C-alpha cells in the first residue's frame, strides 16, 4: 500500500500515472479514471514510429542520416543533420514527419491497426505529418502500457532487429543496478497542454511499465513529467 498520489500534490500537477509490474502481473496508480482517458500521443508516438520506420525500411538502422532542410525551427538541436537515435533524444518532430511521409498513409494505417495502437485513427492521407501531433490519434496511459508490455514480449509485426535497435534508442538513464527507457510528450495543440512520460524500468530481473500523463499550464509543469515518475519509482523500492 502506497500512495502515488502524493508526488502530484507535492508538485502542484494534476495528472496521473499507471505502473505495471511484469513478473508480478500487478497495477500500482494514481488517478484511475485518467488513465483510461485519450490524449494526443505527442513525442510518446516516436516510439511506434521509429518501430514502422525501422521495419518498413525507410530508414535503413540507427546511424543512417537524415539531413535538415534549412529551416530554422524553434530549437537549435533541431536545426541540425541527425540519425534516429538523437532525433528520439532530441524530440526532433521534422526527422520523424519525414519517416511518416516515406512510410505513407496505407502502410501506417496497417500498421496502427495490427499493433492496435491508441485509437487507430491517423486520418487523411494529408494528415500523415501531424496526426500524431494535432490528431485524430489519440491514447490512453492504459493503451500505452499494453503497446510497450506487447512490443517487449515480442508479440508485435517487428523483427527481432527492429526491436533490439528501437530499444536501445529508448535508454534514458542506466547505472549497475537499472536501465530506465522512455520518452517524453508534450501535446501543445490543446488546453491545457497535456505532458507525457511513458516507458519501462528493468530492476531486480522484474519489468516495471510506466505511462504518465499531466496537465501542463507553465513551464514548469513540464519538468514534473519524469520527476513525478522518478518519485513514484522510488516509492514503490526501484530506482
Ligand atoms: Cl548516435
Ligand atoms: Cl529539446
Ligand atoms: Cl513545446
Amino acid at each position: 500500500n502506497v500512495n502515488l498520489g502524493r508526488s502530484f500534490n507535492q508538485l502542484g500537477i494534476k495528472g496521473s500515472i499507471l505502473i505495471y509490474d511484469r513478473n508480478n502481473k500487478k497495477f500500482y496508480e494514481h488517478n484511475a479514471a485518467r488513465n483510461s482517458q485519450s490524449f494526443l500521443p505527442a513525442s510518446t508516438f516516436k516510439i511506434f514510429n521509429s518501430l514502422v520506420a525501422l521495419e518498413t525500411g525507410v530508414i535503413s538502422n540507427d546511424v543512417a542520416i537524415l539531413t535538415w532542410d534549412g529551416m530554422q525551427r524553434q530549437f537549435p538541436t533541431w536545426n541540425q543533420d541527425t540519425n534516429i537515435r538523437q532525433a528520439f533524444r532530441n524530440s526532433t518532430v521534422w526527422f520523424y514527419q519525414v519517416l511518416a511521409r516515406k512510410i505513407g498513409h496505407e502502410r501506417m494505417e496497417k500498421f496502427i491497426k495490427q499493433v492496435g495502437y491508441g485509437n487507430l485513427q491517423i486520418g487523411t492521407p494529408e494528415q500523415i505529418d501531424r496526426f500524431w501531433l494535432e490528431g485524430p490519434l489519440q491514447i490512453t496511459p492504459k493503451q500505452q502500457i499494453e503497446f510497450l508490455q506487447r512490443l517487449h514480449r515480442k508479440e508485435l509485426p517487428f523483427s527481432q532487429r527492429t526491436l533490439d535497435l528501437v530499444q536501445d534508442i529508448m535508454i534514458y538513464e542506466r547505472t549497475p543496478n537499472y536501465v530506465l527507457r522512455g520518452k517524453t510528450g508534450w501535446a501543445a495543440s490543446v488546453t491545457p497542454n497535456i505532458g507525457w512520460f511513458v516507458g519501462y524500468l528493468e530492476q531486480n530481473n522484474n519489468v516495471y511499465f510506466f505511462a504518465t500523463n499531466i496537465d501542463i499550464r507553465n513551464n514548469d509543469d513540464a519538468a514534473a513529467r519524469i520527476e513525478v515518475t522518478r518519485r513514484s519509482l522510488k516509492a514503490l523500492g526501484l530506482l
